[PDB]
DNA sequence: AGATTGTTTACTGAGA
DNA sequence: TCTCAGTAAACAATCT
């Protein structure tokens, strides 16, 4: 274990900006981890497990919601996430008071 | 096969 | 001290 000079924000508000930014606002798997080390390049690097972080909080996280693509199939992969912003915790989309904080200091504005 | 997705357990270290 | 976002991985089912 070990700590990683990530961006100043949570993986959660990461994960709902880019499903918020997206055109139906709903996002698979590959497109939210493509999209976020597009916005965060950190991540376009050689550290691969924020991928498992990634996921790790969609499934975490009530503010998650997984659409399915198909209906029918309920127990498939490759579906559709969602955010559901009234269920975010407020704080967690605000910049983080770690070592790298010493875009904007709140998220909000790119959710609701 | 071997990779990915979804969920889950299990711990970790930093920040209140 | 206590909490919890962060990080690692086991696991089952599907997917390529």
């Amino acid at each position: 274990y070990q700590r990683y000079p990530k961006p100043p924000y949570s993986y959660l508000a990461m994960i709902a900006m880019v499903i918020q930014n997206s055109p139906e606002k709903k996002l698979t798997l590959s497109e939210i981890l493509k999209e976020i080390s597009t916005l965060f390049p950190f991540f376009k690097g050689n550290y691969k497990g924020w991928r498992d972080s990634v996921r790790h909080n969609l499934s975490s996280y009530d503010c998650f919601v997984k659409v399915l693509k198909d209906p029918g199939k309920p127990q498939g992969k490759g579906n559709f996430w969602t955010v559901e912003v009234n269920r975010i915790p407020l704080e967690l989309l605000k910049r983080q008071n770690t070592a790298v904080s010493r875009f904007a200091q709140d998220l909000a504005p790119y959710i609701f």
